[PDB]
DNA sequence: CAACTGAAACCGAGAAAGC
DNA sequence: GCTTTCTCGGTTTCAGTTG
């Protein structure tokens, strides 16, 4: 019944999210680019596409009918991200504080 | 079934604030429906509700059991969707304004 | 309250339980 | 034969913080 697992994992390999990648050969812990809104290096194409993409592909927002509100579909996939057991951030390689921040999650088998 | 009648009780009893009829036919009904607060659950007005359902159907045992209202609130929320005996007037319902609220029509 | 956050409350739906 | 409750996988709100 689940889909987070599946669906981020296509993402990842898809190629189409510049810093959402891989980050060993087993594909078992991944980067994922988390840049604040507002912030001067803020691409709001590029940077939102994956929050985007998420409620897109839920139904929660539907393209032309309803109203964007990006910082909605980060707290989405975060809060997600954060209650799913398939997904747990290895806190100490994130890096927040830097010009291109990320998070970094593991893959629970 | 058991809700049915139990319900309509309630709601006659005038025990719940908010939990009251719409029209003189007693067909239609309102029910307080408030996010709680951090265990803050004083806000919501018909609080008392969801702990009444859970001590009839014997699921909470004062002394017993732990309080636990959140899931009280599931456990009515669940049965009245799909019970056959009432059903959401969704046009009427208002979820959004300072005293929320959800519309139920009573079947015959 | 602009964007952001963890914790918690919240949700529908189907499987399971119950009478 | 029918009526609620438990389980699940996320979602949204609370009450604050700038993660």
């Amino acid at each position: 019944n689940g889909k987070l697992r599946q669906w981020l994992i296509d993402q990842i390999d898809s190629g189409k999210y510049p810093g959402l990648v891989w980050e060993n050969e087993e594909k078992s812990i991944f980067r994922i680019p988390w840049k604040h809104a507002g912030r001067q290096d803020y691409n709001r194409e590029e940077d939102a596409a994956l929050f985007k993409a998420w409620a897109l592909f839920k139904g929660k927002f539907r393209e032309g009918i309803d109203k964007p509100d990006p910082p909605t579909w980060k707290t989405r996939l975060r809060c997600a991200l954060n209650k799913s057991n398939d997904f747990e951030e290895l806190v100490e390689r994130s890096q927040l504080d830097i010009s291109d921040p990320y998070k970094v999650y593991r893959i629970v088998p």
